[PDB]
């Protein structure tokens, strides 16, 4: 349905947790039989003001998204309050690399990072920056499919802007964010891009610890943050992954640029990884 009744979704276990809002799978059963189909189910674990309005917001936002490479809005259910979102077994994309790594070569990656492109090129034209886009928060729907999930953090652009400003620091691991975030709390469709950089770095590491975007700012060396904005602006960047093909470095140190205004476009970026996916072969 588009509303679903407290009493028929069944509990069955954790599946994320995130800012102050825990997603479990549930099996939807108003027969009571174990026959009722499995869902995502998203509630907030904190009664407050702001996140309980920016939580009907992620799902104002969420319901009028309609894309094949954005997770599904199935319905909301309510008690006097709860997202009901299609789920997808095979989960999350971070971990998913990590496993099937020997069964993907760079077309895979490639069409992985054509259909995220696209998903962030429609995201872009509802005027809406995802604000935390990295390999953890993308779902597979399978083998050769991906869908961009967790709007827990998801803002619209007003008609007469282009970017948003946070009053309060970020609580996302640091090295999937811009500079002008960094320093400024900047958010846009091409801090996004910048993120989407860091996004195919981890395609094309198969998301693997040891070179993580994590790994290496340590690697590459006072607070964390003012270090990663110092390498950032020196114009350090993370290296070719290992056996990546060069022409997808550049795509990434591209989105990388330092100005908001000379990365490329989700519409210019989607032709071109187009072309290489048709390259490999
Ligand atoms: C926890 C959160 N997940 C969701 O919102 C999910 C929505 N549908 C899903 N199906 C499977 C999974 C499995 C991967 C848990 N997660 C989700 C996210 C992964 C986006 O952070």
């Amino acid at each position: 349905p588009t509303i679903f009744e407290e009493r028929h979704l069944k509990y069955i276990s954790q599946l994320g947790k995130g800012n102050f809002g825990s997603v479990e799978l549930c099996r939807y059963d108003p027969l009571g039989d174990n026959t009722g189909a499995l869902v995502a189910v998203k509630q907030l674990q904190h009664s407050g003001p702001d996140q309980q309005r920016d939580f009907q917001r992620e799902i104002q936002i969420l319901k009028a998204l309609h894309s094949d490479f954005i997770v599904k809005y199935r319905g909301v259910s309510y008690g006097p309050l709860r997202l009901v979102m299609e789920y997808l077994p095979s989960g999350c994309l971070r971990d998913f690399l990590q496993r099937h790594r020997a069964r993907l070569d760079a077309s895979r990656l490639l069409l992985y990072s054509s259909q995220i492109c696209k998903g962030m090129e429609y995201l872009g034209s509802r005027r809406c920056v995802h604000r935390d886009l990295a390999a953890r928060n993308i779902l597979v729907e399978s083998e050769a499919h991906v869908k961009i999930a967790d709007f827990g953090l998801a803002k619209l652009l007003p008609l007469d802007k282009d970017y948003y400003v946070v009053r309060e620091p970020g609580q996302s691991p640091i090295f999937w964010y811009a500079p002008e975030s960094l320093s400024d709390n900047i958010f846009s469709r091409q801090s996004d891009v910048w993120s989407f950089g860091v996004v195919l770095y981890e395609l094309f590491t198969y998301c693997d610890k040891s070179c993580s975007p994590s790994a290496e700012f340590l690697r590459m060396m006072v607070p964390a943050l003012s270090r990663l904005l110092e390498l950032l602006e020196e114009g350090q960047r993370l290296p070719a992954p290992p056996a990546c093909p060069a022409e997808v470095h550049e795509l990434m140190k591209l989105c990388w640029a330092p100005s908001p205004q000379d990365r490329p476009s989700f519409s210019a970026l989607g032709p071109q990884l187009d072309m290489l996916w048709s390259g490999s072969r």
